[PDB]
């Protein structure tokens, strides 16, 4: 079980063991970079590093480290791993799993139509597995989107980041956030992946995204989308949250498609469903 919140769930790292190799850019609370971490066993691994800006407010420190207090509760191959934090020296740091290929949406946009359907299904299965664990822990993510999934050198996708286009109708209507609203979001991620990082609902007015979805309109099948995967999207997007599949069912559906890849050969403006 997830507990709503830092040293209970995060290792305090010795800064001597951290080296910075590359500055990536600015983040919400400070800089973002990558480098190397020397583990207690002397093994050296690549890591993502983010720092808290100099002259931070106490609120900024709390919100920054709050990420680590959440992330550190999870240990799963499809959830970004927290290596630890540095708080006893400044700048304050959060050190996480290095993901060579960055955010999934931007990665797929660079590779439009360049992966096999089985490669894409593997990415999607990883995301679903991570979400099955999060939901098993009672954690509702509320921001599940391809931009919040990171992808490593071997194309393994992992949930990271601990709005309207990704949010279920009931969560928009009255803030009813449940694991079933995360399943809705997963359906949107599924569309994002099969579309190679197209923006869900493009740049439709937010009011129109809300109204169209409420009226029963759904995102159309991506080009060359397997029927099985478009149906899975529609199932994730059921108006009645009780009729959406559970994450365990989504994982099982994708596993069957991986086991029977011939199934993917059956191929399927908003569409009224």
């Amino acid at each position: 079980t997830f507990v709503d919140p830092v040293h209970e769930f995060a290792k305090e790292l010795d800064a001597t063991n951290i080296s910075i190799d590359k500055v990536v850019g600015a983040g919400e609370f400070g800089e973002v970079c990558s480098g190397r971490l020397k583990l207690p066993s002397k093994k050296e691994i690549s890591v993502a590093i983010k720092t808290l800006k100099v002259g931070y407010t106490e609120k900024q420190r709390r919100d920054f480290l709050g990420e680590a207090s959440i992330m550190g509760q999870f240990d799963h191959p499809n959830i970004i791993r927290l290596e630890g934090v540095v708080t006893k020296s400044k700048p304050v740091m959060i050190v996480t799993e290095y993901m060579e290929n960055g955010s999934l949406d931007s990665f797929l946009r660079k590779h439009d139509a360049q992966f096999t359907v089985i490669q894409l299904v593997g990415m999607l299965r990883g995301i679903a597995s991570g979400m099955k664990y999060l939901s098993d822990m009672g954690f509702v993510h509320r921001d599940l989107a391809a931009r919040n999934i990171l992808i490593n050198s071997n194309l393994v996708c992992k949930v990271s980041d601990f709005p309207i286009r990704w949010t279920s109708p009931e969560a928009i209507a009255y803030r009813k956030f449940t694991s079933a609203s995360d399943v809705w979001s997963y359906g949107i991620v599924l569309w994002e992946v099969m579309s190679y990082g197209e923006r869900p609902y493009w740049e439709m007015s937010n009011q129109d995204v809300i109204k169209a979805v409420d009226e029963g309109y759904r995102l159309p099948p991506p080009m060359d989308c397997p029927a099985a995967l478009y149906q899975l999207m529609l199932d994730c997007w059921q108006k009645d949250r009780n009729n959406r599949p559970k994450f365990e069912q989504i994982v099982s559906i994708l596993d069957k498609l991986i086991r029977n890849p011939g199934s993917l050969k059956i191929i399927t403006n908003l569409l009224l469903d």
